[PDB]
């Protein structure tokens, strides 16, 4: 999500 925020990380990818």
């Amino acid at each position: 999500a925020r990380a990818x």
